[PDB]
């Protein structure tokens, strides 16, 4: 039996309006004892089954089983640790794992938008790059848009570490030549715990 | 008693002056019973020997058995697939495991250097960004230069998978923002199999 804890998405943590979640998964469940048994902490509190919502599913030759436990924002952000532990009969001791934001300060993004390079200007669609650094943890989220309109033909790299010890990545959106020259305006839009609003946006465009 | 079989630097296969190698690696030996007997096979010929060579042990608590396999840089290029047989009593049957590139039509990268945005001009340090996309198989090497010198503080982002199906990265150096200004040439140096030479530059500068 294997257990593995889930954080919520990036961006889930940092709007209000929606839903942070830990996931708590186990696989190779005893086909013959598939009763599991799920405990939750927050900071070490909790036996006392509270939240949480657990289902069940039938696999290759085995069970699969996943709780899911609803995070508050601000917990999340403040460092909480989420501990899942599984109990099953056909196991010698209960399984735990815990998970929690990356220790540390957290260091505001800078976001700067790169247009692309002349060279590239003889290819029939070109790229315009928005990198984000100094930021930290390396949980964050960016996308890209146009007008209103989001724009989807993107491709971020993962966060890297960084000399300082803070993160840094690249994302990529590719346009048409014509829809670039012609002037319309591009933005990544960047979503870290460390900005105002956990939300920035940088424009790009010739000139 | 777990098994990890690795591919040899991509700079390492590039250039005939390197030594490339495929490694094989074992963990959780048994401190009761190292004795690790390995066996290689390229394309399924070998085992009474070609070149193999283990070393070391020791670990946590533990013991980890290395292998290391030099390869005919043109073996590697041209797929050939690279065997590793491991034997130890404490496992029941010999784990096998293959590795070799990534198959499908090398992929010529394309090279830009973009200049620091307006925006960064305002910090002591500055980032000179190195764009390389468009390349196949995602094994790359990339390193910066300046006036014949190689650069400390860079980093480069992990291949990253294309709409297309080809990889991109970026490449990003830090500098004292006067050794940009004083104009400087810094150096994007990219090692892709599928480059003449293996090997083409690309200079910024203010
Ligand atoms: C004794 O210590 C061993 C190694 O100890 C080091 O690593 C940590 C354990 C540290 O905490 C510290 O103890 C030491 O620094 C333990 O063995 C480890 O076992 C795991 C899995 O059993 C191996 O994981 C693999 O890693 C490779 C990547 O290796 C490279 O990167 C790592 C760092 O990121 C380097 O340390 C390596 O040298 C290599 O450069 C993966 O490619 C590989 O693939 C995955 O396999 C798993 C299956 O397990 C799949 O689920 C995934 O999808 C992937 O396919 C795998 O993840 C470690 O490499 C190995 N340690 C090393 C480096 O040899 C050992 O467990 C511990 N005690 C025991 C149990 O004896
Ligand atoms: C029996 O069947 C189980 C489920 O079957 C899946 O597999 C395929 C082949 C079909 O059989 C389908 O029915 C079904 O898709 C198998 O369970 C699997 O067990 C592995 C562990 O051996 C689990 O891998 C773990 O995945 C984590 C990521 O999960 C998320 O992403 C995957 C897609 O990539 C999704 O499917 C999941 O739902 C999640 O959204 C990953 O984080 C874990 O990696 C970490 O831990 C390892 C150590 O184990 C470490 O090396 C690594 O660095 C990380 O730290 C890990 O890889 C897998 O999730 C699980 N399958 C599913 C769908 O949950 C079972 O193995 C199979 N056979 C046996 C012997 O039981």
């Amino acid at each position: 039996p294997s257990v593995f804890l889930f954080p919520p998405k990036p961006k889930d943590t940092l709007m209000i309006s929606r839903t942070p979640e830990v996931t708590c998964v186990v696989v190779d469940v005893s086909h013959e004892d598939p009763q599991v048994k799920f405990n939750w902490y927050v900071d070490g509190v909790q036996v006392h089954n509270a939240k949480t919502k657990p289902r069940e599913q039938q696999y290759n030759s085995t069970y699969r089983v996943v709780s899911v436990l609803t995070v508050l924002h601000q917990n999340w952000l403040d460092g909480k640790e989420y501990k899942c532990k599984v109990s099953n009969k056909a196991l010698p001791a209960p399984i735990e794992k815990t998970i929690s934001k990356a220790k540390g300060q957290p260091r505001e993004p800078q976001v700067y938008t790169l247009p692309p390079s002349r060279e590239e200007m003889t290819k029939n669609q070109v790229s315009l790059t928005c990198l984000v650094k100094g930021f930290y943890p390396s949980d964050i989220a960016v996308e890209w848009e146009s007008n209103g309109q989001p724009e989807n033909n993107y491709k971020t790299t993962p966060p890297v570490l960084d000399s300082d010890g803070s993160f840094f990545l690249y994302s990529k959106l590719t346009v048409d030549k014509s829809r670039w020259q012609q002037g319309n305006v591009f933005s990544c839009s960047v979503m870290h715990e460390a900005l105002h609003n956990h939300y920035t946006q940088k424009s790009l465009s010739l000139s």
